[PDB]
């Protein structure tokens, strides 16, 4: 009964947590190697090197937590011009959120905390709304936005990319990819009483080379063209298993033959569509239905876990290096301290460091919780 996408938004509010008092942390560590570096009554307890590294890593924690709040995961569409690239968006959103059929441009959708329909553009804050300019218009990206409230996906943080149809547009296949870059999950939507092409297994071989370990999965759409007869479809699916295994396992070789059956799916989503715009029959639909409502869960499952990693694992790292630093310096400091009655000067400048050692000690402790806890495994 939980969507999978719980995991996200979880590790999410984690990390930030966690840099938030990191920032405070290297804050307050921040001041004490100035003021005691200042200290013209101290020889060299604390350089100005430790005062620069200490000022560099607060500088920088600042942008971590901001950039760890822009947050998103991120799936992208693709297929011949409407294999019903359209209509799968628009079934995952339980509503007509963006027209079937078209022109060509990229059409993402995120999840607002505003309530009414939402458009913006490329080049600035001009708020133009829903179907409005729709028809209206080296990549290009028209960004849709639809309200919290509609969706579980969106107010998960989950946002979906339309592009154009890999059927008619070249132009080589990159700022193809500079759009793609974000992505956590490929889908590919086939079109199914037709044969997976050439022009369209072009795109994967490129992002398969672009990014490493990319998670493809491919939709077999509009399996109600061939409903009506059980095994006349039975002998159209496992061909159609036969184009599709081809693919994965053995070209992109995206990752092995069992677990490409959690990656090739053979649903319509017009019907899927209809009956969650119904919420106020052809043989075998609540198979269809339920085909598209695994899709669902193994998609959500795969690109849930896979994007807290492709960026957080170093975040995460990163930030047990800021700490491992600090721990030196913090040493560094309770060091030179004990090499009069301003005796208890740096018997002041003690346990300060020592309060500010268990203040790191604080904090690694968190991020070993927070990687056996969103980083499988440890």
């Amino acid at each position: 009964p939980v969507s999978p996408l719980k995991h996200f938004v979880l590790a999410k509010k984690a990390i930030t947590a966690i840099f938030d008092q990191l920032l405070e942390f290297v804050t307050e560590g921040s001041h004490f190697v100035e003021a005691t570096y200042k200290n013209p009554e101290l020889d060299r307890i604390a350089t100005e090197d430790d005062l620069v590294e200490m000022q560099g890593y607060k500088d920088k924690l600042s942008i971590i937590g901001e950039v760890l709040s822009r947050r998103h995961m991120k799936v992208a569409f693709f297929g011949r011009t409407s294999s019903g690239k359209s209509s799968v968006i628009n079934a995952m959103l339980w509503d007509k959120v963006l027209p079937s059929g078209i022109t060509n441009c990229f059409l993402s959708v995120e999840g607002t905390d505003g309530d009414k329909a939402y458009l913006m553009t490329e080049g600035s804050d001009e708020k133009k709304s829903v179907k409005t300019v729709n028809q209206l218009a080296a990549g290009c990206l028209v960004r849709v936005f639809w309200p919290k409230a509609k969706c579980a996906l969106l107010r998960d943080d989950l946002v979906l990319v339309d592009s154009p149809g890999t059927d008619v547009t070249t132009e080589l296949d990159s700022w193809i990819d500079k759009f793609c870059l974000d992505a956590d999950v490929f889908v590919l939507v086939a079109n199914s009483e037709s044969t997976l092409m050439n022009t369209e297994k072009h795109f994967f071989h490129k992002v398969n080379e672009r990014l490493s370990k990319p998670n493809i999965f491919i939709l077999n759409n509009r399996w109600d063209a061939s409903a009506s007869e059980p095994e006349y479809m039975e002998d159209v699916r496992r061909q159609h298993m036969e184009r599709c295994l081809h693919f994965l396992v053995e070209e992109l070789k995206v990752v092995n033959a069992l677990e490409a059956q959690n990656r090739i799916f053979f649903v319509s989503a017009k019907e899927v569509l209809s009956a969650r715009k119904q919420k106020a029959l052809a043989e075998g639909f609540h198979a269809r239905l339920q085909e598209f409502q695994n899709f669902e869960q193994i998609f959500e499952e795969c690109i849930s876990q896979s994007a807290v990693k492709t960026k957080f694992e170093q975040h995460t790292i990163r930030a047990k290096q800021i700490l491992a630093t600090v721990k030196n310096i913090m040493d560094s400091v309770n060091l030179a301290a004990e090499d009069p009655k301003e005796i208890d000067q740096l018997e002041k400048i003690q346990n300060n460091s020592k309060l500010l050692r268990n203040k790191a000690v604080q904090l690694e402790n968190e991020l070993e919780n927070f990687t056996k806890q969103f980083l499988p495994s440890s």
